């Protein structure tokens, strides 16, 4: 008989409309589930994970950390295939984040059957990591919550520039590309956009994108795909951030295209390790920043030092 208020989410597929204060919350993709621990909820169910880390943990440190602190326990959908249907409609959720999230309309679609959707805003994966904490709270009807704890976040990132001076000066206003370089193949590689999260993040810490991104921002993805023959393009950038191994660096800097780039030769490349933790924290969640974000601005620190 009572009918509480609805919470109305806008989305890239229409809108949501559930009631006030759901339960039972499962999240998928990556790093919806930092959010809702973040707040101090356990999830029913989430996404597994296999990048910095392996399939058979399926958890990352700052994510199990934040789990056990609950007391909770971790409950994996065996979805690194794909969304996984069947597990997530046997976590009888009461709502599924997907704020961050690449589901298609038919995903969305056959989702929403489950439970309501906090589907991403417009594209998929271009959802900044301060709004997947607006989307995924306010679905769970915690938008204040989730404000603050964007604030707190935000004082995290703060309060650790703080503590590094001389990082925190090397790193102001350097203009950087955040890209995945494959040294087994370098006839092309992908630069992310200020829409990737990632690249975003960079921002936070106090870096800028250099004028060469805004040829490369108006396709709608959160990546482009450039041939090393274009690579000069992107001679304005101080310094560029890459995955990799300890042979990355070496091997781009031989390059007979990718070498003569200015920060490749200058040797003012980030090379972030492979799959590992660090390498997944690139992509912040409000957990991973915490985590992560010390190790972060050294080896940035350390890239850009190399910048002329």
């Amino acid at each position: 008989e009572h009918a509480p208020d609805k919470i109305v989410l806008d989305h890239a597929f229409g809108q949501t409309i559930l009631d006030k204060k759901p339960e039972r919350v499962a999240t998928i993709a990556w790093g919806n589930h930092d959010v809702a621990l973040a707040l101090g909820i356990v999830p029913v169910g989430f996404s597994k994970a296999n990048y910095g880390v392996s399939a058979d943990k399926g958890v990352l440190p700052w994510t199990e950390e934040k789990i056990k602190e609950l007391n909770g326990k971790a409950n994996l959908f065996d979805d690194l295939d794909g969304l996984n249907f069947e597990a997530i409609s046997n976590s009888k959720p009461d709502v599924i984040l997907a704020g961050y999230s690449g589901i298609t309309k038919e995903d969305y679609d056959t989702l929403s059957k489950i439970a309501p959707v906090a589907a991403y805003k417009s594209k998929p994966w271009q959802t900044l990591w301060r709004d997947m904490i607006k989307i995924d709270s306010k679905a769970l009807g915690m938008e204040k919550e989730g404000d603050e704890l964007i604030k707190n976040t935000e004082a995290r990132i703060s309060k650790e520039l703080e503590k590094h001076p001389e990082i925190k000066g090397k790193i102001k206003g350097k203009k950087v590309l955040f890209t995945m370089i494959n040294a087994a193949d370098t006839s092309k590689f992908w630069i992310y956009t200020s829409k990737d999260p990632r690249a975003n993040y960079l921002t936070d810490l106090g870096l800028v994108f250099p004028e060469s991104l805004k040829e490369f921002e108006s396709e709608d993805s959160f990546a482009k795909e450039i041939s090393a023959e274009e690579a000069n393009k992107i001679n304005d950038a101080d310094v560029i951030i890459t995955y990799g191994d300890d042979k990355t660096l070496e091997a781009l800097q031989k390059d007979p295209l990718l070498g003569k780039i200015n920060a490749i030769k200058n040797g003012a490349v980030a090379v972030i390790p492979d799959n590992t933790p660090l390498a997944a924290s690139c992509t912040p969640t409000p957990l991973s920043i915490n985590y992560t974000i010390e190790e972060y601005l050294n080896l940035l620190g350390n890239a850009c030092k190399n910048a002329k």
